[PDB]
């Protein structure tokens, strides 16, 4: 830490407190992160995250656990996407934009993906943007290293709205499908300017879900009624028209979005697959207009 100077407090992460910091000897500015509580199972895996090297993956600069304290210290970006959404609420991320950066993330999730690292807790907080039309995955494999808790460290309640369905009805054991369900809400939230899923508990979240795309049942989902928090009790919605869910989206948007929220994570398409998929066929990578 003594090798850093803090130049501010950027926000309060999932694990800790986020500064912007340079390097007090080399130079080099960027994102520190503190991680509350080592074990040494959670050492081994963060430093096989230092290997796992992409361009739309925020890179891990360093491991530092001195002290019996741990610090990440990444890449530093200037801005999320929450951010930037709010600040292109009046008229929308124009759709090549949106084109570029979901075909970015899908290549930075299908490189993760390839190694077998998940992410899980993708969301705009964690999607970074630089002003050369790049954006990029934070936090990458953090979960499976500390896990996830409700709140923060300061009680600040973590969002569910990105969570897919198998999460929320309690399998134990995860795929990736789960990063591109998130991503698809994401998609949607992107196009709409609105949330897809802004549950404000497990319940609401599964419920909003269900009202939207249908309460899944064993035609669209095999093995659904007997996951472990399952009720036969759930009601039982219709699914909404595509048409209705994303306006102005178009037909190739959401046919691939469709695909990027099936409720069988098997069913759901894969990061790669996604890539090849026609909406992607006029992808370019437009400049954002960022103000810093
Ligand atoms: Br709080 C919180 C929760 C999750 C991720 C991050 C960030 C933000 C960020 N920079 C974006 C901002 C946001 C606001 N002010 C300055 C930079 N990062 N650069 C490199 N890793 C980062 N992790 C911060």
């Amino acid at each position: 830490m003594e090798n850093f100077q803090k130049v501010e407090k950027i926000g309060e992460g999932t694990y800790g407190v986020v500064y912007k910091a340079r390097n007090k000897l080399t130079g080099e500015v960027v994102a520190l992160k503190k991680i509350r509580l080592v074990p040494s199972t959670a050492i081994r895996e963060i430093s096989l995250l230092k290997e796992l090297n992409h361009p739309n993956i925020v890179k891990l600069l360093d491991v530092i656990h001195t002290e019996n304290k741990l610090y990440l210290v990444f890449e530093f970006l200037h801005q999320d996407l929450k951010k930037f959404m709010d600040a292109s609420a009046l008229t929308g991320i124009p759709l090549p934009l949106i084109k570029s950066y979901l075909f970015q993330l899908l290549q930075g999730l299908a490189f993760c993906h390839s190694h077998r690292v998940l992410h899980r807790d993708l969301k705009p907080q964690n999607l970074l943007i630089n002003t050369e039309g790049a954006i990029k995955l934070a936090d990458f494999g953090l979960a499976r290293a500390f896990g996830v808790p409700v709140r923060t460290y300061t009680h600040e309640v973590v969002t569910l709205w990105y969570r897919a369905p198998e999460i929320l009805l309690g399998c134990k054991y995860y795929s990736t499908a789960v990063d591109i369900w998130s991503l698809g809400c994401i998609f949607a939230e992107m196009v709409t300017r609105r949330a897809l899923f802004p549950g404000d508990s497990e319940i609401d979240q599964l419920f909003r879900i269900f009202r939207t795309l249908g309460t899944p049942d064993e035609v669209v989902w095999p093995g659904v009624t007997s996951m472990p928090d399952y009720k036969p009790s759930f009601p039982k919605w219709a699914r909404q028209d595509f048409s209705k869910v994303v306006p102005p989206l178009d037909e190739d948007g959401r046919s691939l979005l469709s695909q990027m929220l099936h409720y069988d994570p098997n069913k759901r398409i894969s990061a790669k697959a996604a890539l090849a998929h026609p909406f992607f066929q006029d992808v370019t990578k437009p400049v954002p207009h960022l103000r810093l």
